[PDB]
């Protein structure tokens, strides 16, 4: 076919990362691969996130198309890097008429975790890149929510993604990014943190723009405990040992705004009254016979906004 096991690939995650890995099943109905990876790990990667190593004996043809078939108007280029040729009008943007590097190894290159390339060659080819998206927008299926879809394309590398792990939604478009696809952020994000305005590049005709939205202390208690409940696989955690220390350490880069006004002695006071009032979010550790200090969410599900 195109795919065998054993044959080794390169996986875009949901984190929008390529890793190398593995085919130990091919499933052709579903157009999906079990993959293991360098860490044993295994997942299953559907097809459009698999990219197999060109052949030195597939010569011009178009690894898109899969034509050989040329016109004027569009001819084929080939990638410096990965050495896969594409018609000038199946890549996306347009490939320009011949050193030219694809979509895929251009963002290989520039995206990094917390943030791709914020400045150099690579990182103004990504932004060019990035103005446009490989897979039609509109097409796409949601869930009520519109946080996920059923084609699993997201962001502008249009890999998969959970939108409450490490991802951004734009106000305009409605689409989540990846966090090591974005070129706008100057912190980590926490996972389910939605206290962002965003806006990505195809909406904008260029850069991005992002602004932080103002927290509360109940918002700080949710997002820290959701955070830290995904990080940690479990459910219970020490206020004194594990979410003070976690919020107090990291203050900086949790930006929250007006809030560090408030006095660093108080900061203990404010966290534990909101993780102490609000029942119908935290259960304490009192509730299962254990320290009353010992705090968890009741469904392990991100902050709400507003
Ligand atoms: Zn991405
Ligand atoms: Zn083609
Ligand atoms: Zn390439
Ligand atoms: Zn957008």
């Amino acid at each position: 076919p195109r795919l065998w096991e054993g044959q080794d690939v390169l996986a875009r995650w949901t984190d929008g990362l390529l890793y190398l890995g593995t085919i130990k099943k091919v499933d052709s109905a579903r157009e999906v691969c079990l993959v293991q990876f360098e860490d044993d790990s295994q997942f299953l990667v559907l097809w459009k996130d698999i990219s197999p190593a060109a052949l030195p004996g597939e010569e011009l043809l178009c690894c898109v198309c899969r034509s050989e078939t040329v016109v004027p108007g569009n001819r084929l280029v080939s990638c410096e890097k990965c050495r896969h040729a594409y018609h000038q009008d199946c890549h996306v943007p347009r490939a320009p008429a011949p050193s030219w590097v694809c979509r895929q190894c251009v963002f290989a290159i520039a995206t990094k975790r917390g943030g791709a390339l914020k400045k150099g060659p690579y990182a103004r080819a990504m932004l060019g890149m990035k103005l446009s998206l490989p897979y039609g927008l509109k097409g796409l299926d949601w869930d009520a929510g519109h946080l996920s879809n059923r084609q699993q394309s997201y962001c502008y590398c249009g890999g998969p993604g959970e939108w409450n792990l490490k991802m951004l939604q734009c106000r305009s478009c409605l689409q989540w990014f990846h966090e090591a696809c974005t070129q706008c952020l100057s912190k980590p994000l926490l996972y389910g943190d939605r206290f962002y305005e965003f806006e990505c590049c195809v909406c904008r005709g260029g850069p991005e723009k992002v602004r932080r939205l103002q927290l509360r202390w109940v918002d700080v208690a949710h997002l820290v405990l959701y955070h830290l409940s995904v990080c940690c696989k479990k459910k219970y955690f020490d206020f004194d040992r594990e979410i003070l220390p976690f919020t107090s350490e990291n203050w900086d880069s949790l930006l929250l705004g007006e809030l560090s006004d408030t006095p660093k002695g108080e900061r203990s006071s404010r966290l534990l009254s909101a993780l102490n009032s609000h029942k119908d979010r935290f259960i304490s550790g009192r509730e299962i016979k254990k320290r009353k200090c010992l705090f968890g969410l009741h469904a392990r599900m991100p902050p709400p906004v507003e």
